[PDB]
Order: structure tokens, then sequence, then C-alpha cells
């Protein structure tokens, strides 16, 4: 065969470009889909679209790839993260050009300056600046100034990750093209924007881990939510109590070593995401804990009557030697999960049943008074969740904020006699119009969006016991992801909204399907979480498209939105 | 870390592994998890289960990897096959060990032996015979003999492959093991095991389509049904008729060479694999088409006013030029489809409105005196696929079968005006429970099911027009495949059902996403399809989620059924 050359253009009209055939006899040069694309669209190819200033101008300028320099001017402790950083945007300028198509080594060079402003900064915080300013100019006669002024290095590798998003390969001529002139300045509405992964349910890889962070990385997302452990395994590698991982791990390979999670933290903090560590407890807990008669109801049958999900088990709050275990994991969990500022906890609901089913609880409880009732199981889970967070201050070696799902301890009502709103964050998981959002937020209390009718990753696939449909079906497209709106949710008391994440619970999961699953649809969010659009879902599709594509180029296996024809064909599909 | 050696142990209890702690103060040998399961279960790690003897001893006999030995009794033409496969059977082997484990280098050689019985026979035929025999027994002190009979080389393909799964590793141990006593009989209910690929909706690597070849031999499936074409592209490339491909594709390199055709036939061939190729029409027909003059109604707007999604378009019946291209496509197909025994010809819905909005097709139909009425466009249409027909006789050489989509056309009460049930196979896509199909049987019709409510693999995703979901949700677990069964649809008149296919329509599929949709799903139907077992899905689950172990050990990224805690622990999860 010979392989033909593309035989189409694009021309913009009315917000879409449309395909045209590139007849010989036409004086007007004619456009590649992306570079009409840029300048067709009110964004052209970015995500998450800017808050700022957003002006792209109306011109590409031909670059040559062997010609991109970075210089970093002003030096700090921040160095090694800035030369990382650096070297890892030109390799994804490259991801402009798409597989098998080689540019033409011609045009102008590039030079891009990073202006860090507070280079020895480099903790993560929900208080640290994001921001960044971007500009775009043409320098000299063959050259580009391309120059990154920001607040920290945060704000830096997001202006770089916005930058990369200015290169356009020209199919039709095979030249890599930049924006000419530009004037970006951009910061997040939300500090908190993230994806929670439970490695537990089923294991993943850390080549997976480390990928989905690339893709975080790639449209601003920030948290990286390690949902650890649970009743079905234990794979961190705790090496003051071994036996959990040994006897919890579902294989001796299926772990997460203090090697292997140094080297996730610090390929996140390079990227600019936090990895933050859960511990869930009391409940979820389950392998890992045999013989050590710190559980109870593990495996206990029938399950329906003693949890959500099997395996049944909880931890027995009533043995004293069970803190000095819980103290020992998040010590273990502190030393390797050194860049977070924040510690999950868990607290997902709690079984009442499982509780009474102890005599050894129950005789606990008949000697301090309590009676066997359900508001006596709640102090009980106050007991143990106080001495647990004493635990785990001493682990980490000061106060830090702490989480918790919503759950019958954190309703709003009774919720200030056990916890309070500054040391405790708690993860919204009901739906978005459910009343103890309105009433957290009356008392005071932060929260992180997770609402499962808009934000669980997991739902729509087939039941895992029994037959049908998996329990928060339906599938949640990304048009529900990205119209689910964390102000509306909270209105005037929007400013103790922490930000968002997406939740892929893995009993359906793992490392095989994990890039279908978080990508695109966590870009939807990454965009709300970022911007928070007044705008809706159909005026980011276009752009929607574009980063499935780039996700796909960067060698994630995204899920295909709509078919390619769309895409090269805007506004012919729709409903 | 030093990395820790596994822990537990299996018991087989009530047909269940049940996992215990392998203690060393034991008389009893440890038993590793599979290898439990080999015996614990009726049909041990069988996939698809077979139709007869199935005999697999209790015994487990220690072999050397490196000391398999293939040998083939009887030469033939169809020798190249052979000895191809059984080069892929070693590799085969070897996936029983998953990676970064290594076994010991020591036990039983093991001897293979094929006896083809019928060994110049190569041809795909609905006659074909798939059936063969298995034996394993020790032979002398140091050997296994294994000896595959089967009529043809399909069967014998089939017995490898069966053979293939009779292996276990210990990793308790780190042996490789294999079934010391075998007997086995088999062979397949239904000739036509399919799977649906569409390539036009979005484009898929020639890799992938080989990836997904390598699955369905796997699980003994038969026939790839390639949707080549659609409104979307026209990724075919077609020799004589070039500027179908070259106006038609998404990009120069998204179509398909006639060497990359002759490729995956050549490979399907050698893995039993028919692979069928699909030229829809008069409908779904769009791009490639410009210029031309031979369609109408090419991206007409509004679209919902004339097709069921855009693009819209299809073929003018009325110009004598159509059945030149159409030859010529034909032809072109025939040329490098050249295992195919059958050809499909499409037939999904065709538009009266689309028609009726050309004068050039009124004009003729006012001519030949026909209304414009419903009626009469199915005149059209009849006249149009009598006119394709005898093209596509001539581009095969012969007549041979063809198959139609249910239809406006294929009504079963008036299907014969205008097809014959010698001529013509129908597949299905209704409900299985619809009308049609009791009718369709009672006229003598052979069909292929794939009823949309059982078996299409696009089915619950977000909507890729508007919001919501997908047309045809919810998302189809395997439960619900497995549970379909023709010869409940079809009752007496079951020897008429050839069998079935998954279909994967791509409006929402590509390269990325087609281990997901297909498997482990596509293996439901392959064992409902090999042998059509009286027995529910729950009496299959534990076999189907070790058949999803295998697919991922293959290199397929296969979708997560359940938690890997539920596969060790069998039983316990359940509803
Ligand atoms: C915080 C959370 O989501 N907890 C569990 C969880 N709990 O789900 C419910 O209990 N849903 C529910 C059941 C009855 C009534 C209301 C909600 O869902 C995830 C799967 O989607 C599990 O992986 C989690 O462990
Ligand atoms: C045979 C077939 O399935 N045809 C089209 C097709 N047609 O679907 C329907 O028209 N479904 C339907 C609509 C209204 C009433 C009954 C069925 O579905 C696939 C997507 O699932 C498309 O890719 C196919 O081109």
């Amino acid at each position: 065969v010979a392989a033909e050359d593309v035989v189409w253009r694009w021309s913009c009209d009315n917000g879409k470009c449309v395909k045209l055939k590139n007849d010989p006899r036409s004086s007007e040069p004619a456009l590649s889909l992306e570079a009409c694309k840029m300048f067709c669209n009110e964004y052209g190819l970015l995500w998450p679209r800017p808050t700022g200033e957003a002006d792209l101008g109306n011109f590409l300028s031909k670059i040559n790839l062997n010609s991109i320099e970075v210089k970093i001017l002003k030096k700090g402790a921040t160095d090694d993260l800035m030369e990382a950083a650096a070297k890892r945007f030109k390799e994804q300028v490259s991801l402009a050009i798409p597989r098998g198509s080689t540019p033409k080594l011609t045009g102008k060079a590039v030079d891009v300056y990073l202006v860090n402003e507070n280079p020895n900064e480099k903790a993560f915080s929900l208080e640290m600046d994001e921001s960044y300013g971007l500009r775009v100019s043409p320098s000299g006669a063959d050259r580009v100034n391309a120059t990154i002024t920001a607040n920290s290095f945060f704000g830096m590798r997001h202006g770089l990750e916005t930058l990369s998003q200015l290169f356009v390969f020209d199919d039709i001529r095979d030249h890599l093209l930049m924006v000419r002139d530009v004037n970006i300045s951009d910061k997040p509405v939300y500090p908190y924007r993230g994806i929670l992964l439970d490695t537990a349910r089923n294991y993943y890889s850390i080549e997976s881990i480390k990928r989905t962070i690339e893709a975080m990385a790639a449209v601003k997302l920030n948290t990286f939510h390690w949902h650890i452990t649970d009743s079905q395994s234990f794979p961190f590698v705790t090496t003051k109590r071994p036996n959990l991982y040994k006897f919890g791990a579902l294989s001796p390979q299926k772990v997460y070593t203090k090697a292997a999670i140094r080297e996730v933290v610090r390929f996140g903090l390079e990227r600019g995401v936090r990895v933050l560590p859960e511990f869930d407890a009391p409940a979820h807990v389950g392998e890992g804990w045999q013989d050590t008669d710190l559980t109870v109801c593990f495996k206990a049958e029938p399950w329906k009557s003693y949890c959500g999900e099997p395996p049944c088990g909880q931890l027995n709050p009533t043995k004293d030697e069970l803190y000095q275990y819980l103290e020992d994991i998040y010590s273990d969990m502190a030393e390797v999960f050194d860049t977070t500022d924040i510690f999950h906890m868990g607290g997902d609901e709690v079984s009442e049943a499982c509780w009474n089913s102890s005599d050894s609880i129950q005789n606990f409880m008949m000697q301090n008074r309590w009676d066997l009732d359900k508001e006596s199981f709640l102090k009980l889970w106050n007991y143990f969740q106080q001495k647990a967070q004493d635990k785990a201050y001493k682990a980490f070696g000061k106060k830090l904020p702490l989480i918790l799902w919503t759950s019958t301890l954190t309703n709003y009502k009774h919720i200030d006699d056990y916890l309070n709103k500054d040391d405790y964050i708690i993860q919204v998981w009901t739906t978005g119009v459910d009343p103890q959002i309105k009433g957290l937020l009356e008392k005071g209390y932060r929260l992180i969006m997770s609402n499962y009718d808009a934000l669980y990753f997991d739902c729509g696939y087939g039941a895992w016991v029994g037959a049908g449909n998996n329990w928060c079906s339906p599938y949640i497209g990304w048009q529900k992801v990205y119209d689910n709106s964390p102000a509306v949710i909270a209105l005037e008391h929007r400013d103790q909204v922490l930000g968002g994440e997406a939740a892929l619970w893995s009993e359906q999961s793992d490392t095989s399907t994990l890039d279908g699953r978080l990508w695109p649809r966590a870009a939807a969010l990454a965009e709300r979480l970022w911007a928070e659009p007044a705008t809706s879902w159909q005026d980011a599709e276009y752009r929607m498209l574009h980063i499935r594509e780039r996700l796909v180029r960067m060698g994630i296996q995204a899920e295909s939105l709509q078919p390619e024809w769309c895409y090269q064909n805007e506004g012919y599909c729709y409903s």
C-alpha cells in the first residue's frame, strides 16, 4: 500500500470546526483539525480552562522540537523538583505529535523561563498557592519567549502543564506548532482535587498507580487518596506488625513495600500530587488480623446480618493491645507517606450487630454502665475513635487534620458530641441533595464531596454478589460528573467545601480496568473543581473529546466517549 | 523487603475450596488454590466445560517445562497449521505460571501426540467437525502420554486448548503440575460462535484485533465478524475503488490494508477462527462516498428525522453505477477474506424518509408505477438487495450463504416475498422474547442470536448524544449472557439456530476499551454456545472467575468481576 496523505481541512463556522475538502485551487491556507480547534473553541485545546485571563491570540508558529530549552531563573530547595518538572515537559510536548508521525525539524526555538517566587516552598497544604501566570510571545527573529511566573513550585508545575497544551501537530504539513501570543492567569477554585483508589478489594500494580498519577497531573488534580486496607486484604507493608501483610495480602507479590511507597510518594510530589493514606477503622478490617484476637465477626455468616458486604469484620475497641497495633501502623504509614498533610481515618458505617455479638464486648459495656442499644454502640465508636486519634497524632508527630466519611457518627445532629470542626474534615458520599450536607455546613464542618450519585466511578456494572447490576447503578457519565457542582450543593457555605474526589471502589476493578474507570471521567471533575464553571457540560464537550485523545496519547487506556467522527465533525452529533 | 512465601492452603469442603492456614505440624500435604480447585470443582479449571466425557481423575503430576514435546502423527495439507498450533501450545502452558514466578525444572516429560484423521481438511463450514478426544496417562516411569484425536485440524486445535488448561502452577512449592489421568470427549452444540467487532464507528488497531482473536481461541469461539464499514468511516482498503478509503478513513493511518487483512485472516485460521466480513448496505454508508453521487442524505439535518444515528446516509439503488462499485468492493473483500464461507450483507433498518427525500429516487419510482408509501419503499430495498446479491456471488465466485439483520425486510410475515431460507441466514438482534423469532423459525429460517437484551456488549455506558445513558442500558453482566439460551429461545426449532454472537458496537469503544468490553463476558457466551448447559450461571461462577484470571495472564485487560478475595474464598460472597 502507498499510504495516503490527509485529504481534509477544517474551517471555523459558528464555533464548530467543519470538515471540507482540501481542494488544490485555493489561495487560502488549509487548517488541520487541531489548529482550527485551537481558535474556533472559546478555550481552544485547554483542559481545564483557566480561571483568569485566557488570551490565546489568533496565530500559530512553527517550532523545532529539538530547540526547546527550559531555564530556571530562581533557584532554591525545590531545585530538584523544578529540574524534574522541566525534563518531563520536553517529553510532554511530544505528546502533541501522534505516534508514528514525525515532525519536520525546522522552525523557531522556544525558550521557557520559570520564575518560582518562593523556591524553597515544597509542602502540601490546604492553603498552598497553586496560582500561576503564563505569557508567550515572539522573541527576536528566530525564537519564542515562554514565561511562567508563580508563587510556588506547584503553580509553576501547573503552568508547565498548561504550556504543554499550547502545542499542536499539523498533520497536513508535518509541522509542530505553538500558539504565538498568549496571556494566561490561573488558579484553582478548590484546594482538594482528588481520586480515591481502593487497593484492597483488588490489587493495583504500582506501575498502574504511577500511571494514574501521571494522568492526574495532566489535568491538575492534586490528591491521590489511597484506600490501602480493607477487610478483603492488607497489602501495606508494616515493618512493625509484619503479620498483617503476611497473612493479609492476596499474595506475597501483591504488596506495597516501603520502597514502592516512597517511590509513589515522590512521583506524586514531582507532579504536584499529595499522596494521602487511609487506614479505615473500626469497620472494614479482616484479613491480616487472624490470631490476634483483635477483631470480631471476620467472615461471619450470614453476612447480610452483620455487614454491608462480605467479608464481615470489625476491630474490638475493648482490647488495649489494639491501640498498640494501631500506633505501629499509623507510624509505619507516617514514615513513608511523608508528604501528606492530612490523614484519612475511614469511619464508614460500623455494624451494631457485629459488636453486640461479642460477649467480650458486651461485658465491657455492662461494666461501664452503658446499655446494649444503638445509642450505646455510638459511645463505643467514639471511645475507639478518640483513642485511635491519639495514636494517629503521636504517629505523625503533630496534630493534623483528619478525615472521616459521612456516617451515623457524623450525623450533624450529634456530631459535636464526638468530633469538632477544626479537627475533622468530613468526606461526603451521600447524594448531593441529602439534608446532612446543609446540616453539616451550618455546624461549620468542612467537606470533601464524593456524592455517590455523581462521583462513584464503580457504579453501573454487573452485580458482584448475585445477579443484576451493582448497587449504585446506573453508570455515571462524564456529563453528570461535570454538572455536579459543590457550589450549588453548598450555596453560601461554599468556602467550607474543600473540594471533591472521584471514588473508585474496587470490588470490580483492578490493574487492568483502572484507566477506563478513571479516564476521562475524572477530567470532568478536574475542570469542575479547578474552574467551577457557570456553564454546563455541553459547553465543555468538544474539549472533553480532545482531552480524551490526549490521555490515549499518553498511554492511558481511556474510555471512549463518542465516535471519532464526532470529534472531526462538530455539531453533527447532538441530542 | 524480604518477600514472604505463601502462607495459606486450601481444602475442599462441599464443593468449595476453603482457605486454611498452612500449619507446620501436619502430616497432610498442603494444596495450593488452583490444585484444590481442579478437583473440588465439578469441571475443575476448564472453560468451556466439555460436552462428553470429562474425567479428570484425582491426581496431579509434577512436570518439567522444558521437556514438552509435540509430535504430529498424521501429516497432510494442514501441516503448516498443525505445526503452528503445536508451537503456540508450548507458550500456552507457560500461562499457567504467574508472571515473575519461576518453576523448578524437574519432573516428568510430556509427550503430546496429535492425531488428525483428515489432515488435508482446512476449510471453514457450518458442517465442519470440531470434535475431539483427549486422554492423558502416565507412560513409563518418567513421562506422560497426552493424546489428542480428532476428525480435523479444528477439533485438534480445540483439544490442544483443553490440554493447556490441565496445567497448574503450585505456588506453594514452585512446581508445574499437570492432571495425571484424563479422559475427555467433546464437541460443540452450535457451529457458529462469534463476536462482532465494529471498526468504523471507531478504529481498532490491528494488534488489538489479533489480541481479540487470541482470546477467542482460548475459549473455542470460532467466528470474528468484522463490521468494517459504516457511515462514520471507510477503513477497508479497496484497491479497485481507492477513493472510498482515501476520503473515508478517519486518518491515513486508520486503515486496513490487504496485507494486514491477510495477516488477520491467517492468524484466525491458525486458531480456528473464521474471519467474516460485513459490508452493510444500503443504509450505514456515508464517508468515502463523497462526490460519487451514489448516496443520499449524508449528514442530513435534522438527523433524527432521517436516521437512527448520525451521520445519516444511504445508497441510491437507482444508480446503475452503484452496482459496479459494489462489485468491486465485494471482489476486493473476497480476495483478502479468503477463508470465509459466509458473507454478511448488513441490511439493518433502512430509512424511508431518506429515500423519499430524493427526487431522483421518486422519479424512478414514479416511472415504475410504484407509489411513495411504505410498501413501495420495501420494493426498492428488495430491488437493491437482489442486485447487490448478484454482485456478491460474482465476487466470491460462487453462491454462498448470506446474512442479514432482523429488519422490516425480514419480518417473517413477508420475508418470503424477498428472501429464501436456503440463501439467507438471519441475524437476530431483537429481544429474546420477540415474536419475530418464532415466526421466522416456523418459516424455516436459520438464525444467529444476538438479542440485544443479553448480547449487546456496548450497552450501559453514558449517552453519546445528549446526556443520560446509552440506548440499550443497563449494562449486561456475564450472568445474563450466560443464562441466555438459544435452546430456550427456539425450543423445537433448535437445529435452525446456528449459534450466537456477542456484539460490540463501537460508538463508544476502540482500541483502548476492547479487552474490557469483550472479556470475560464473551466467555460466558462461549460456554453457552459450546455446551448449552442445563445449569445456570451460579454453577459456572467459580470457573468464570478462573477464566478471567487466565485472560489477564494472557495479557488481556479483562474486566474485573469480583474481589479476588472471593476467588480465594469460595462460598463467602453470595446473594
Ligand atoms: C464510604 C463507602 O462508600 N463505603 C462502602 C460503600 N458503601 O455503600 C453503601 O452502603 N450504600 C448504601 C447502601 C444502603 C443504603 C444507602 C447506601 O460503597 C462502596 C462500593 O460502592 C464500598 O466499597 C465501600 O466500602
Ligand atoms: C443491527 C444494529 O444493532 N444496528 C444499529 C443499532 N440499532 O439500535 C436501535 O435502533 N435500537 C432500537 C431503537 C428503537 C427501537 C428499537 C430498537 O444499534 C447499534 C448500537 O447499539 C448500532 O451500532 C447499530 O448500527
